[PDB]
C-alpha cells in the first residue's frame, strides 16, 4: 500500500503543519541523493511503480475527508479520491496513464479529466489566478469540502479547480520550498487567509528551471541566471545555488551526480 499522511484544518496548529510537510518531504525522498546541499525527488527511471506515489488524507471541522495522489518524482498532485469516487488529471503520455491505474484501484468509480492539473489550466477553468485565490487554514477546510461534493454535483468545475489551486500550492508548493512552507506557518500563526504574493508565485513558476540550474551548475555557479521576484515584485536575478539553500528543499531529477 502507498503510505499515507493525516493533516487536519481542525485545530490546525504551526506544529501539526510543521510536523505534516516533514513527514511529506520524508516519503517523498529518502534524501540520500543530495546537489550541492538540496535534495534530489527520485529518479523516474528505475521507481518501482509500488514506490512511485504518497497519499495526503486531508480531513476539516465537518470530519469530510479527501485523500490527494502525490507523484514523487515531482511532488505533483496527480489525482484524488473523495469516499467511492477517484478523479485524475489528464496523464502527458502512456507511461503516466498507466502509473495512474494503480491509485485507488478499490473505489467503485474512476474519472480521467480530459485537462491537465498546471496552475495556467487551473486558472483558467476557476477563473481566477493565484495572485486573487486566498490560502490558509479557511481556504483548506473549503477546498476539502468543493473536493468531497464534486461527485454528488454539489460543487461546479470552477470551485473544484479553485480548490485544486489552494491545495496544489499549501502541499506540494509547501514540501518542495521551506519559503511556501514558511507563508503557510505564518499564515496558520496569525489565522490570516490572503493570497500568495509575487515571490511565492514566482518559485512556484521556477522550480523545475531551479531544478535543472542546480543540478547542472559548475560546484555551485549556474550555467545562466534564473529571474525571481521579492514580495513586493521587484524583480532579481540567482546566480549560485548558496543563495537557494533557504528556499527551496526538494528539486526533480534532472541528471546523475
Ligand atoms: C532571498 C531570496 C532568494 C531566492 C528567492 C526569494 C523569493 C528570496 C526572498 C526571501 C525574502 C524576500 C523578500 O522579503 O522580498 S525575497
Ligand atoms: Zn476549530
Ligand atoms: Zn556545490
Amino acid at each position: 500500500q502507498y503510505p499515507i499522511i493525516n493533516f487536519t484544518t481542525a485545530g490546525a496548529t504551526v506544529q501539526s503543519y510543521t510536523n505534516f510537510i516533514r513527514a511529506v518531504r520524508g516519503r517523498l525522498t529518502t534524501g540520500a541523493d543530495v546537489r550541492h546541499e538540496i535534495p534530489v525527488l527520485p529518479n523516474r527511471v528505475g521507481l518501482p511503480i509500488n514506490q512511485r506515489f504518497i497519499l495526503v488524507e486531508l480531513s476539516n471541522h465537518a470530519e469530510l475527508s479527501v485523500t490527494l495522489a502525490l507523484d514523487v518524482t515531482n511532488a505533483y498532485v496527480v489525482g484524488y479520491r473523495a469516499g467511492n469516487s477517484a478523479y485524475f488529471f489528464h496523464p502527458d503520455n502512456q507511461e503516466d496513464a498507466e502509473a495512474i491505474t494503480h491509485l485507488f484501484t478499490d473505489v467503485q468509480n474512476r474519472y480521467t479529466f480530459a485537462f491537465g492539473g498546471n496552475y495556467d489550466r487551473l486558472e483558467q477553468l476557476a477563473g481566477n489566478l493565484r495572485e486573487n485565490i486566498e490560502l490558509g487554514n479557511g481556504p483548506l477546510e473549503e477546498a476539502i469540502s468543493a473536493l468531497y461534493y464534486y461527485s454528488t454535483g454539489g460543487t461546479q468545475l470552477p470551485t473544484l479547480a479553485r480548490s485544486f489551486i489552494i491545495c496544489i500550492q499549501m502541499i506540494s508548493e509547501a514540501a518542495r520550498f521551506q519559503y511556501i512552507e514558511g507563508e503557510m506557518r505564518t499564515r496558520i500563526r496569525y489565522n490570516r487567509r490572503s493570497a500568495p504574493d509575487p515571490s511565492v508565485i514566482t518559485l512556484e513558476n521556477s522550480w523545475g528551471r531551479l531544478s535543472t540550474a542546480i543540478q547542472e551548475s559548475n560546484q555551485g555557479a549556474f550555467a545562466s541566471p534564473i529571474q525571481l521576484q521579492r514580495r513586493n515584485g521587484s524583480k532579481f536575478s540567482v546566480y549560485d545555488v548558496s543563495i537557494l539553500i533557504p528556499i527551496i528543499a526538494l528539486m526533480v531529477y534532472r541528471c546523475a551526480p
